[PDB]
């Protein structure tokens, strides 16, 4: 085995096809399915798997009561087979904590979990299923990271962290790991003003991360990372097609170097694929809440502050709950291009559905097609009444 | 590993022996067994497994209510170990959708799932557990495929699709895949007038598919495919031993080139082994409904429009529910011949048993013997009253 | 991998140590544990596993009602990891039927299952998880075999079958298989007058099988098989230490060449290790029913019709239910000798405990020690009241 | 594969990071989780796993009633994947009994289980999943061993046993095994006056075991073993920082060569890392009961009878129940040093929580960091009321 190198460009994205769906909440109505949230997907050279933060209880279990809470000692990053649900019996624990990232470098997998109280959190970096390095909180205010997969090049895997205020200036760092060891870290530079929960992908041009501005922005900040020089830059998606949630209505001029205003102290993890005319943006359909999901083809969205959609695809109807979304790719697939993929978290339970006392989710996932495929919509599919 | 070649003829079929049975509904009365339908069986070089379309819920789960429905977003092709039941914890998801086929080419497995709304469905072709090619609906009317295994020769795996009316002329295509990539497709030729749900097997003479005519026919259409030239022909089984369901009584002259009339707009997936004097036909015992199952030795059934049974074997009593049936073989077994095999879907629940609100099934499977073995009958075995 | 050869003698048996115990009924009170009976143990070169005939239902499942019945279509030979219980999710189906044997030859495993109605049963011989040969009933009266492991030498694995009356003269055959193919079979010769459910083991002197006489005998018939010449002889254990159940009290003169009388038309599967002064016999403690279990050191028991115990060990108290017992050894263990092992079936439920409507069992297993170890007793451990 | 050699020293311990946590009782409220106690952790060259003594029943199972009892026939040493809970379906049985140890020597794993009545117990030594050697009770009074992992050097794995009184002088032996075979054993020498449940680790200086004095001592006895010479010495931890439970308050002068008095006929399994200025001691926070857990940096604690803490870390709040604790390390990790690790048993149920009728536990585990990481606390997390 050799370290994977990012030698390919993105495949042409003409539509999106169904990749995976686990129907976790449906199945969990009568099965030992773990309560989760903050899911994602990540590939090894020989297998792709679902990931999520467990809440250390099943949905039918009485301990599901209160799982709207974000940061307990009973949480852990788990992985399980593609499109299976996360069950007590098929879930592999990667590490313990309530914020995570994970990625394979071609030889072995790095996984990172953050745990601890708000003012005293720490990250533990696992490599090849062993703890290798540790990072203590530097701002004493909820040290947190991506909640989706990281990306590697020639053994080097960058990861974005944030420590500090959720509602003001914070201390964001980009760490560069190799075999779990810290090669270098640097403070955030560029014009992004607040950074959380970056969704990343790699291609021959480097590594691209689409994050969340939780402070003042409803446009998404972008961090572009050179994994060889181990340097980065940041800005926002220039496009007036805004992709945070909640968010204002789409203007006709976006912002490249500053937060687009209207919604403060909130946001949702999201993603994009920024690739010239091959650019696609994901967002919730609702501007008010985490419902619905759509992909929009927005040429040069990253750099064009006038750019508008020329094509689209509905993934989840606005009538259905969505949630977090993020990027991943199978870097070990055959062919001459990397096929763009993403997942959407379909949150069920609280706060929006409070007849139950739990909060969980299921997963739906799509990858790009060079065909122009017909579209469906993909609801979680569970009936809340069944849980009462 | 090399691509498998179809170098052997069928073993002499003198009777049928029990190969597998999962008792899924019995066990699912008190276990986390997934609701399924449209099952089949397919072999890898080192393992044979059961396959089926899950409904994304267990039988005891409250979401089992309404699983008579064919095409939800909660369906997926799953596989699980031979004669185990399809449980939440032992089922491997092959792809997402509500119509499927799957086969191993000697090196890796190709799986195909179709999903989407009726007027906008698409097929995704997986190879070695990765999505490789996609096919959009060409007639905008429930793009659908075999619901049993495909067959490969030297890397080339043909698959029969249909798009269009279930009750009139439709657009049937034969696709030729290699490592999941589309080599060629062609429109249906020959005298078959309607094609659905082909059951296929391969032998030195080529690949033989026995399908269903859902429009006007109660004799079964046959497609014969040359996987090297990548060409095909079609007709019907000439025999007056009719093997669709529902169906008229057996006449004394069959039809080779046209549907045998009497029953319109219905049918059941079925199969046959067409091999000169070594020919055996499968069918439900009832002419009215999906109950019972029998094998009949009908010499030259394919080409002889007068051919009658000279030997038989009951598989399922008429008193017991059956359903779909299809062909598979272990192409990687030892010996000088391919041993013919088949499965029978044993449907329980709706519409025939409507005291419950679900529809599911279990599997029974037989392979041929050169001995003349005593016969048993093989019911699903579950008591519906237990589910009330 | 090479075929295993029987090149060692038995280890000196000075006592018995605990080898395995699955506590299946205890655990099955609240878990998806399959109803079983007729268990045994058998080793691969890299793993030893528990085996049993499932009833195709869990204990808590409503279909457990009526599992006192011996021969349904819902039975199958299953295997599962050593001392785990047989669960829906961890059990591997070896073949379908209601009477079985199984053994590894050093390269691959042969498994045999018999299914069918009483007058039309057939055996299917699997090798390396594929069906290879089939045998039709020759006496049309419950074709049946060992219900414990077979033994192989240089690829040749003998198996004892019986077809015919349970209460009179029957047709017993010894089959010789290699890679699942039938090399030879022969009719029973020697002085044994009725043969069922042989328990076998192999050592440098050949293969020794201790069986059950269900007709007139309460001494156990013995079949000694030369796996190279593929020939055999038979007699009874000469010892007056009688080891069937039910049975008369121990006399002072046994019978070598005829059934020891007193109990007709009944018996229990059992075993022995016949090795000169290193001879140990297993039996139920009760003479009336399947309760208790003990090992007795009886020098030259096979050939000495006066032989008596000089040492012993209680395995199960008479107050506790037992059942079938049989022999197995790890032929792939290190060292200069084969360590004798056995299992005892601990039957719970009907007919003896009829407040429940099911019949199942758990397993306890011991292997020999060259030490003189202290003894314990090993009950099933489940409380029937919990199931009411 | 080669035998592992202890060629490294301990990593510098500046704090402790979360390594694993299974939340077994939380999950077991609604899942098939086995009742356990006496857990530990142990690594293979390619995997680290949780271990414990099962009680042969799930927590929700009715047979959980009475599991406060220590030594039934329904107990077994089981192992399961790191931070998964011990479920019926994912637990591997290592051997049968109610006292155990286990360790990998670099080539294969040795596991030892003791079973039997109080006056007639015996140990069975398994190697590479096969029984290899047996040891009969030598004092006829509850033969018992470590309840945490053993340690190997060049194939030689020492294990500490005790047979005899829990409340007076007993017969302690150190056994030296290789590939499960007994190389040598010796009676306890040195100044330790009573020995139970040793927690061991290995480093270039040899093998160090921290045990429990159940008779008169509240300081912990230490056994230091040379695995090459196969000899040992014993004393107590000299430090006045006392680490048994229950225990007196910390004095200012400890005892090196005798039990520190105040508490008789009780104790808890515990551990330490004794490494000059890099020394850390574990103990319950409460002096009265098994509640809370803390690590204390106590320079030269082993040899300095005046030594006091200069740094610490809370692991479990005093308000939360703890229990046994023990040492393990990943001897197959990369780097130039062995990273110290430990687990804490979090006991729930009886005797302290007697509204339920069971006794079980979950596991939390930490490894050392060279960083000075912020601390959290790690409760079991289950609510007893949910079980009523
Ligand atoms: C079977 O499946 C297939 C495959 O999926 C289905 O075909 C798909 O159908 C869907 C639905 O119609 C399409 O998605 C939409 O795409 C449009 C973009 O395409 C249109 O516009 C293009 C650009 O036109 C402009 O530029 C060109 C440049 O040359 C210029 O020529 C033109 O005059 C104009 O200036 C056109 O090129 C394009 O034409 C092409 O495609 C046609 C088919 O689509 C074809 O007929 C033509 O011949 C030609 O080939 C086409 O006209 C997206 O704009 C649209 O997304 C908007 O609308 C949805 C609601 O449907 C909304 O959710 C989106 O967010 C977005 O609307 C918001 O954002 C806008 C941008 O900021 C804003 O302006 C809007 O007002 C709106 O804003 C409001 O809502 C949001 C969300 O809540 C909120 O945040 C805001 O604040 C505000 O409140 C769809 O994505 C697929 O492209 C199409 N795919 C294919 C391959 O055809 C087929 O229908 C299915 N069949 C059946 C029977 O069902
Ligand atoms: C232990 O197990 C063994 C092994 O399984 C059991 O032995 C088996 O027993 C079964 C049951 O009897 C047999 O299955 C039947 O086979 C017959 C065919 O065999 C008969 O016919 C042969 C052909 O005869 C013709 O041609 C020859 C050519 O030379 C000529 O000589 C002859 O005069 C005649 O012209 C004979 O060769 C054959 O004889 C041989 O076998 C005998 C044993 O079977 C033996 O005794 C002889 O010595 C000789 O060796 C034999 O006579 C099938 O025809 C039959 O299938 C029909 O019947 C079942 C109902 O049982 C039905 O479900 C089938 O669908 C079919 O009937 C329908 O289709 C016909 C064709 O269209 C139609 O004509 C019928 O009217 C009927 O149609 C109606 O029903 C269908 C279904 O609902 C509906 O769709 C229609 O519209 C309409 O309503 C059986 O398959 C096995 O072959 C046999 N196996 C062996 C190895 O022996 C044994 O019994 C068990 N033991 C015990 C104690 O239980
Ligand atoms: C800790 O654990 C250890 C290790 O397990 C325990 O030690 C074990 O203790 C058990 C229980 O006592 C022993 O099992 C019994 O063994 C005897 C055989 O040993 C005795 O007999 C030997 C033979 O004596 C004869 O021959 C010699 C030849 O030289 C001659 O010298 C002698 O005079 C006589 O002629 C003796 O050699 C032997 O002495 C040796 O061992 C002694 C310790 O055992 C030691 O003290 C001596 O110094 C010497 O070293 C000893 O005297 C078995 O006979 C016995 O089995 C019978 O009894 C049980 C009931 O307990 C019964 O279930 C059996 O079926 C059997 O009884 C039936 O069968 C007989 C034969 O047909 C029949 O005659 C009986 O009437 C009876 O029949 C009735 O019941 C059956 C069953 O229902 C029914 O079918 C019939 O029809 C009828 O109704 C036990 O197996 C272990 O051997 C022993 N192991 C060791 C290593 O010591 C220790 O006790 C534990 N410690 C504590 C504190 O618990
Ligand atoms: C974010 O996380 C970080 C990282 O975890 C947190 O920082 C940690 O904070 C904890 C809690 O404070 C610390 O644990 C305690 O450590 C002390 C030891 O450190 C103190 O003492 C050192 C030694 O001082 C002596 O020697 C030096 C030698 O030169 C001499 O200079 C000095 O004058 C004195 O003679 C000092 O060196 C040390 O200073 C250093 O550290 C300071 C920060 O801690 C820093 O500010 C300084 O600048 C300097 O760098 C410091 O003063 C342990 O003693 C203590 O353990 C005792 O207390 C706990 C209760 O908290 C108790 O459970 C323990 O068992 C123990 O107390 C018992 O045992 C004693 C010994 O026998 C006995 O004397 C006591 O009376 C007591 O006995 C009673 O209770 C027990 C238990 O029930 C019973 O058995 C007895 O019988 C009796 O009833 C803690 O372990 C960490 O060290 C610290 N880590 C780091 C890296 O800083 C941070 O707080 C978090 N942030 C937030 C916002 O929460
Ligand atoms: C008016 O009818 C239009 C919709 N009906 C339809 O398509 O039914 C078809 C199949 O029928 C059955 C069956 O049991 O009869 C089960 C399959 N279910 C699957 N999920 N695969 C069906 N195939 C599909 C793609 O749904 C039938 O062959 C007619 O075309
Ligand atoms: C009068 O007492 C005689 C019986 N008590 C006894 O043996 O308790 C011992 C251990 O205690 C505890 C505990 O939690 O304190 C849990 C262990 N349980 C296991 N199943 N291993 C016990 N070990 C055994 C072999 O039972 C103790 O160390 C005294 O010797
Ligand atoms: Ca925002
Ligand atoms: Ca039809
Ligand atoms: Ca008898
Ligand atoms: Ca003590």
């Amino acid at each position: 085995r050799n370290f994977n190198n990012l030698t390919k460009g993105l495949c042409t994205i003409n539509s999106w096809h169904i990749y995976g769906k686990d129907n976790a909440v449906r199945i969990g109505e009568s099965s030992d399915v773990l309560v989760t949230r903050e899911p994602y997907v990540s590939c090894d050279p020989d297998e792709c798997r679902f990931y999520a933060l467990s809440q250390g209880t099943t949905i039918r279990g009485k301990h599901s009561n209160g799982t709207i809470h974000d940061r307990s000692q009973y949480r852990a990053l788990i992985s399980w087979p593609l499109s299976s649900p996360p069950t007590v019996y098929n879930s592999r624990v990667e590490c313990i904590g309530w914020s995570s990232t994970s990625c394979h470098d071609g030889k072995s997998r790095m996984s990172i979990c953050i745990s601890g109280p708000n003012n005293n959190a720490s990250a533990v970096v696992w490599y090849n299923r062993r703890p290798v390095a540790e990072i203590n909180t530097w701002a004493r205010n909820i040290l947190r990271t991506q909640e989706s997969e990281c990306v590697c090049h020639n053994g080097v895997c960058p990861v974005v962290f944030t420590d500090g205020s959720a509602t003001g200036p914070a201390d964001t760092r980009i760490y560069y790991f190799k075999e779990g060891k810290i090669l270098k870290w640097e403070s955030l530079t560029g014009t992004a003003k607040h950074i959380e929960e970056c969704s990343c992908y790699g291609e021959r041009t480097g590594i691209t991360c689409t994050c969340k501005d939780n402070w003042q922005g409803s446009n998404r900040p972008v961090i572009q990372i050179d994994p060889v020089a181990m340097t980065h830059t940041s800005q926002y998606i220039c496009s007036p097609v805004l992709t945070d949630n909640p968010r204002p209505n789409d203007p006709n001029i976006g912002k490249c170097n500053d937060p687009y205003p209207g919604n403060n102290n909130n946001g949702v993890k999201g993603f994009s694929y920024l690739d010239g005319a091959n650019t696609w943006l994901g967002r919730t359909i609702s501007t008010a809440s985490r419902s619905g999901y759509e992909m929009l083809k927005v040429p040069n969205a990253l750099t064009d502050d006038r750019s508008k959609p020329i094509q689209g695809q509905t993934i989840v109807l606005n009538a259905d709950w969505s949630g977090y979304s993020g990027s991943f790719m199978d870097y070990w697939a055959e062919g001459d291009c990397y096929r763009a993929c993403f997942y959407v978290e379909l949150i069920r339970g609280r706060p929006k559905e409070d007849k139950v006392w739990w909060t969980s989710n299921s997963i739906v996932s799509m990858c790009s097609s060079t065909e122009f495929l017909g579209q469906w919509n993909w609801p979680d599919g569970a009936k809340i009444e069944y849980f009462l």
